[PDB]
């Protein structure tokens, strides 16, 4: 089911006394086969790109020759002439090369497979020709990079003791840094104050149990499903260029909410006051981030038509949307106005809708029983029914029926606080997610 | 010395009947193991092309990597836009690559280096994956096929039965047909009657001694010196485009030409009547075509800083001009008179001057000690000492003194036909090859 666990799995320690560097690399490569994967054995680099027109036979199904497989490694795969900014937006936004056949068709070789990541297959290498490297490698690329360390070199000198050919360790979106009783992982990002363990993560369970040990690490996270998450659908290349990765109470949160969402659509809910939830993370979050996971994977999930990310007007429609503009493609304004908006509930493909609640209102009070109204629609709040119960939300019970009614809060109306409005009873239910 | 022969060499049956298709292989590999040459095993297409990455390192006496190699793959020799003739250009035009390291220097990689030709490796490879083949391959590219059949495929036959992947084998510039008793060899033209055995050549010996077997054809022409220059300094990629090889007869004139230059050169010979020498070869030869190629090895020569070929004129100098033209680059004109004819002989590096006789009495009766007169000057007549002794020779004899005077006659005044002019006993004293 899930990614981030909700159960504590048997953390036990395994010594061979951590002040080695080879013991946890053994370690390591047996908990790793233990999880099914792959130990292959290149001290190379023209055998493991070697290793790629293999691996990738499986995931796309056709034959290279020789003389495609120079097409596709000089012009796709292997330029000289890229860095690692332009390598990490190859990994997340232009993942298909259209390639053309020396039977000359038109196929699309890609290198990911993200709608059914089970095809993608992962194996495990470690160093060759600095420092101990261990390199989880998917699909021939290698994506993760496992660097190990001890306890004399703490966990804030760890990432700063250090930090063509080769050419295909630019790939690494991952560096997952560890000594033996520390943790930490992290993306392309090389700070010496900023960039240090204030920025990289604490990988945890559901509500607030850390992780630092190898074996519970590798129990929970290294999982083929949950690690491909992990690099796939929970990672944003922004447009600064900046790869950012999600908190796991995030990824937790996401999770929830759309896990509410596949168990309603099974089993015909709509419009119930169950069939809600919401989430209190407070601040320090970029619940712009988190919205916006939630709302592209709701969008892309096949299962609806329209997400309303709706809040009320005091500069967030010019703010939030300067943020989702940020995350550079895809979000519809509901700006300017309720004759245009319609506009944007006719046009798709780009589901992500976000408006106003007093545009939505001026739409509701009037206009005649709206043609958009028998699809399935997910609305996130924001101030939630931990914040109100308002008019606007008892003419949405009056009007929508087939909607997913979700929010966020920043400080919940607790019975604690109840001086504003009331609990979440009847309008949310349970709680979901949370983080303090 | 020689290319073409002088002396018959011993040849043998050693039966072996030629009834076969692989009997006259295994002699074909053993004398050509005798000529020193190397046998390798490549069942295979992309080790042939390994065969390339090591042969051409002698060569060049650089090294690549893997990642040099893959630019100067498939960008410059395995190019797969090209066909056949940009790939001939190559062979005899465009053969250095102005290549770039990953160390950043421009170095000029070679393929056949022309200069001093005994560098240039060769190797003898079969056929692989049609009828039987034998490829002699050049410094790892594939340059002569010798195609073997039987007596009952007749010669006229053996071009007519049969005329990526591979690619690699559009190097291929000559294609030697034999069966076993007669042999022949042509170039890139595939015509059915006209490109039949008439356009083919049947090697010989120097005067008349035509060769027609296996084990005489490959003691004369397969050595490397002799094959080389077949290949390189005595085949013409006109601009038709039409790759054109001379005749052994062309070949074996050419080479008497340039080592009497070379003999007289070394000795301090020159104006003398036994320095000079002269070629009988009638018609249906391309004469422009040996008198360019004479014309041509003589400027590259150094020991020289002229060469006219100078002719009278009755639409000459616009004919023949025309036909070196053809031969695309490089040939400076003697139009269109004695004022500019000067600047012609100011000027260099296209050191071949065609002009007129009565241009150059015109020069040479006045213009006052001209200052082109102390250089090597060679002189490439038509209408020789077995056509003229004329006015202008006297002339020639009363200024010039560093000459090598060579002439070609259609008809010599032999005393046979004396009736126009005399024999050549102190112009060019004696005949050096001719043709009947």
């Amino acid at each position: 089911n899930f990614i981030v666990l909700d159960k504590y799995i048997k953390a036990e320690p395994t010594g061979d006394s951590y002040q080695s560097e080879s013991d946890l690399e053994r370690e390591l490569i047996q908990d790793l086969r233990n999880q099914g994967y792959e130990f292959i054995s290149v001290k190379s680099q023209s055998a493991m790109l070697a290793n790629v027109r293999e691996q990738l036979q499986n995931l796309n199904g056709v034959v290279f020759n020789d003389s495609e497989w120079r097409r596709f490694t000089e012009q796709y795969l292997d330029n000289p002439s890229d860095g690692i900014l332009d390598k990490t937006r190859k990994i997340h936004i232009d993942y298909i090369c259209d390639f053309i056949f020396d039977d000359e068709r038109l196929e699309n070789i890609y290198l990911i497979d993200k709608k059914n990541l089970m095809r993608n297959k992962v194996q495990i290498i470690q160093q060759f020709e600095n420092r101990y490297d261990v390199t989880i490698l998917v699909n021939g690329l290698p994506l993760v990079q496992i660097e190990l360390k001890k306890r004399g070199v703490a966990i804030r000198e760890a990432f700063n003791q250090i930090h063509s050919e080769n050419s295909l360790f630019k790939y690494l979106q991952l560096f997952v840094i560890s000594n033996g009783t520390d943790t930490r992982y992290f993306a392309n990002t090389t700070k010496r104050d900023k960039n240090s363990f204030d920025f990289t993560m604490n990988w945890a369970k559901s509500d607030n149990t850390l992780i630092k040990d190898l074996k519970d690490f590798t129990a929970t996270c290294f999982q083929k499903h949950t690690l491909l998450n992990v690099l796939v659908n929970y990672s944003v290349f922004d447009s600064s260029q900046t790869l950012l990765v999600m908190r796991p109470y995030q990824i937790a949160a996401t999770e929830r909410i759309l896990w509410k969402i596949k168990s309603s659509f099974t089993a015909k809910n709509w419009s119930k006051p169950e069939s809600g939830g919401y989430i209190w993370h407070t601040t320090g979050s970029g619940k712009t981030l988190t919205s916006f996971k939630a709302a592209r994977l709701a969008t892309e999930l096949d299962f609806i038509d329209k997400v309303f990310f709706v809040v009320d007007r005091k500069d967030l429609d010019y703010q939030t949307m300067k943020e989702y503009q940020r995350f550079s493609p895809d979000s519809v304004n509901g700006s300017e106005n309720t004759a245009g908006l319609k506009r944007n509930l006719d046009k798709d493909d780009n589901k992500i809708i976000v408006t106003t609640i007093q545009k939505l209102n001026n739409l509701m009070k009037a206009e005649s029983d709206l043609p958009v109204y028998n699809q399935q629609v997910v609305f996130i709040f924001d101030e939630c029914h931990r914040s109100q119960f308002g008019e606007a939300q008892k003419n949405l019970k009056k009007k929508f029926k087939r909607y997913y009614q979700f929010g966020f809060t920043g400080t919940p109306i607790f019975p604690e606080n109840a001086l504003g409005s009331e609990t979440t009873a009847s309008v949310f239910g349970r709680e979901l997610h949370s983080y303090v």
